[PDB]
């Protein structure tokens, strides 16, 4: 049981910022303080035989994960309501759009300057590892920003319809996400943990230093043979002004086996992330993001 209360005596809603398959999220201000908030309108489903709606137990997933975070790099959800129709949840305000699109407007990256984009991202998944939290869903446009008119903004991962405690005694298995950005373990229907982020981790990044997806064929179903099989190039025409660095970090979350991936400890410590001496550091600063195609890729 949540807020039974009409949204409508706290809240003047405004305009719509989007709309999932079964959700709308609309801009808010709450009225005793005057803040903006932005509230997501998630259509229960009435009758177990329906397809329209979500489940009881997706939103009570959604909703006590939600609740359970407060880091400055993931969404923190402010409150809960319902009716007979629909659950709203009053999220607060992401108004900088998504993290690919700010990045292609810039007129270059370097190396360095894109790490310490991501080593955002490492600290959000940093905590929600360390809570048990698997995100399941990591890809660019659930990558977002708080404010991007500031000199050094802060990104704000969002989107938790997917995630799940893991839990110590039982296995979770399950086929969901969208084909180019899941690992294996996900498209071949095994046990599932935190490694997949990892996966993911390593499909975004691939995408900020090259702009081509790693995994991506000409049908979903070339997808999936390319992700199950492992089936992935550094080309040169994409490539070729990237360090040795970077390409080990990728290459050590592309990985089939899940025990032998990198997990998130392991990735805030790898030398692309924390140069350990000069040469290293050098290298980071004199390695560009290749431009002219990443500037494409957010294009599409």
């Amino acid at each position: 049981v949540f807020r039974q209360e009409n949204v409508d005596d706290y809240y003047d809603t405004g305009e719509e910022l989007g709309s999932g398959q079964f959700a709308v999220v609309k801009k808010c201000r709450e009225k005793s303080t005057g803040l903006q908030y932005a509230a997501k309108f998630i259509k229960k489903r009435r009758t177990k035989s329906s397809r329209r709606g979500v489940s009881r137990e997706d939103i009570e997933r959604e909703v006590s994960i939600l609740k359970e975070i407060q880091h400055p790099n993931v969404i923190t959800l402010h409150e809960v309501y319902e009716n007979k129709t629909d659950v709203i949840l009053i999220l607060e305000l992401v108004a900088g759009g998504e993290l690919f699109d700010f990045l292609a407007e810039k007129e270059s990256l370097t190396e360095e300057e894109a790490t310490e984009f991501l080593k955002q991202i490492l600290n959000g998944v940093y905590y929600l590892h360390s809570l048990q939290i698997a995100h399941f869903d990591l890809k660019p446009e659930n990558i977002m920003l708080l404010d991007r008119n500031v000199p050094k903004p802060r990104i704000k991962i969002i989107d938790f319809g997917l995630a799940h405690k893991i839990d110590f005694g039982n296995e979770f298995k399950n086929i969901f996400g969208t084909p180019e950005f899941v690992a294996p373990e996900i498209v071949n229907y095994e046990p599932l943990g935190l490694e997949a982020d990892m996966w993911s981790i390593g499909v975004i990044t691939y995408i900020l230093l090259s702009g081509a997806s790693p995994f991506l064929g000409d049908t979903k179903q070339e997808t999936l043979a390319n992700v199950s099989a492992v089936n992935y190039e550094f080309e040169d025409e994409y490539f070729s002004n990237t360090s040795a660095l970077a390409k080990d970090f990728i290459r050590r979350l592309l990985v089939k086996d899940p025990k032998k991936r990198m997990t998130i400890q392991d990735s805030l410590q790898h030398p692309w992330i924390k140069p350990k001496d000069t040469q290293q550091a050098l290298s980071r600063k004199a390695s560009a993001v290749n431009m002219e195609k990443f500037k494409k890729f957010a294009a599409r």
